[PDB]
């Protein structure tokens, strides 16, 4: 068997950086409550890729 040193099964994890107000989103003001998180690892400034 192998036990396993991991941590946790969910290493891809986000979360929203506002708040729940009148059913809607601050941040992304998605149109569900349970949706994907928006907080992204994105920016538009950036060394870009050649
Ligand atoms: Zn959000």
């Amino acid at each position: 068997g192998s036990s396993g040193s991991s941590g946790n099964p969910h290493l891809l994890v986000k979360y929203h950086s506002g708040f729940f107000v009148d059913g809607k989103f601050l941040c992304c003001q998605q149109s569900c409550k349970a949706a994907p998180g928006c907080t992204l690892w994105e920016a538009y400034s950036g060394p870009s890729s050649g």
